[PDB]
DNA sequence: AAAGATATCTT
DNA sequence: AAAGATATCTT
């Protein structure tokens, strides 16, 4: 399938100029996120093409998702792929905001949310370890990571019940080992529960203390009649 | 000076080079996307070696943050004069056409400027200057990988990079650059005004005072000040 | 944990 | 404009 294929298809050491000069990579996530993103684009486009899918990136810069795949024939069977990165020296990711397109069908999203039948997360985890180089020195350039693991999984399967960020209201993923994301050992019973829980999550602790702050509390809140 | 050398070095390097991809230790090159999150990572990468070459030529040691979320990108100083540090942050923004106005986000106004030790590599009071290297690019196949034998084949996602170096306080504006992340917004103007230094604050003390007292929301800024004129009046009356 | 800091963009 | 979106991190 498009899925098993992308998963099968999934060492960068620097940026290069049209004149051959090579600049080394930085050690932070802001840098590795960008790298992994560009590393993945050709892979995604290769596999999508194989399967007759069109790949589309956002024109407005703060729109979800990173990649939108679909066959011009079936407009409502669109797929969303977002690339997430974190490091190790148990990992956790920030999975997008919870007050946007999930609460509002067209808010900050390339196509209306209801046209997307799948929402995949390609996750990269890297283990953390000032001179330009020339093409002939490629093998001596120090890399800013010891290793790199990648996985493809459904967003709902890996989402957790605690916020990933405060002021930028992001969904937190489960806090677990790499295996668990690969295997999909989540906390939510279905994609419907995942969506309901985040559509009703309050922004601050004081506002959540009267509703719920975790999955057990949300279930007891469903019982009380959503009041 | 360190300043004039650095500006010439950046300016020169930018005229002569053109970043077109990321490369693997095995020689495969991946193309660049055309969104600022990417181009700003690239520009910071392109800048590091130059910044270090010039600082070395003047006796300055260069340090990068140990944690993500600590200002600035680069701390320069002499081992003999520790308490005279220089802060440099790289900022990026794009334009849809050359000449049109631009503006940058310049960091929070609720962190180190308000709390001398919050989110900064060294206590705020050890820096004698805060510089900004700004990159402006015009937004503009790129889905396949290339080999070294095709470096000049790979298309670029930008039309005309411009770079400038200027003091933060000089280019800072009076309206916030962001809401939830409480950023200082720069002046909104033409690239020349950034180069020339056509700002709004009279001094670096004014800039810091305006930003140390700027309220987080319109509602609270009603009874205070929402712009430079109002700040001056506020000041005139005794900050009441 | 929860909250807020490093980061630009819309509209 | 202001406010709040796409980025992960730290305490």
């Amino acid at each position: 399938s498009l899925r098993s294929d992308l998963i099968n298809a999934l060492d960068v050491c620097g940026i290069i100029s049209a004149e051959g000069k090579i600049y080394p990579l930085g050690s932070d996530t802001k840098v590795l996120s960008t790298i992994f993103e560009l590393f993945s684009r050709p892979i995604i486009n290769k596999i999508a093409e194989k399967h007759g899918y069109i790949v589309e990136e956002p024109k407005q810069q703060n729109h979800y998702p990173d990649f939108t795949l679909y066959k011009p024939s079936e407009p409502n069977k669109k797929i969303a792929i977002d690339i997430k990165t974190t490091y190790t020296n148990k990992i956790k990711f920030t999975l997008g905001g919870y007050t946007s397109f999930i609460r509002n069908n067209t808010k900050n999203i390339v196509y209306p949310f209801d046209q997307y039948i799948a929402h995949w997360i390609i996750g990269y985890v890297y283990t953390r370890v000032l001179k330009t180089y020339n093409i002939n020195e490629l093998n001596e350039i120090p890399k800013p990571y010891k290793g790199v693991k990648v996985f493809l999984q459904d967003k709902w399967v890996i989402a957790g019940d605690l916020a990933g960020s405060g002021n930028t209201t992001n969904i937190g993923s489960i806090h677990a080992h790499y295996k668990d994301f690969v295997e999909g050992k989540g906390i939510f019973d279905s994609e419907d529960e995942f969506l309901d829980y985040w559509r009703n999550y309050e922004r601050t602790s004081q506002l959540r203390n009267d509703k719920y702050n975790n999955i057990s509390e949300y279930r007891n809140w469903i019982y009380r009649g959503r009041k």
